[PDB]
DNA sequence: GGGTATTCGCCGCGTACCTCTCCTAGCCCGCAAGTATCCTATTCCTTGCAGCGGT
């Protein structure tokens, strides 16, 4: 049920795209939100952080 | 042509009864059963450099 102004969280299955992460990363950044960019591997998540700035 | 000889291939080789063993190889496909990497707890310690009493 409610949380009233709970919304339906929209879900997109895409193949990898750098234009499409990009594009999902400045949406929410010019709404002035938070996102969470998971990769689940401690191993090479410094390269994902660094090639992702 | 043809009468003859020579070869070649097919057909055939008893009855009755008793004991025993053994009747495809291999592939495939799906079950299922047993393994290498990722986070949050745990027990395992061994160094590097500055304070610091003390004289």
């Amino acid at each position: 049920t409610p949380p009233a102004r709970r919304l339906a969280v929209k879900t997109f299955v895409r193949e990898y795209d750098s234009m499409v992460v990009r594009e999902a990363i400045l949406r929410e950044i010019l709404r002035g939100g938070q996102v969470y960019y998971l990769y689940n591997d401690v191993e090479n998540i410094q390269k994902a952080a660094e090639r992702l700035a």
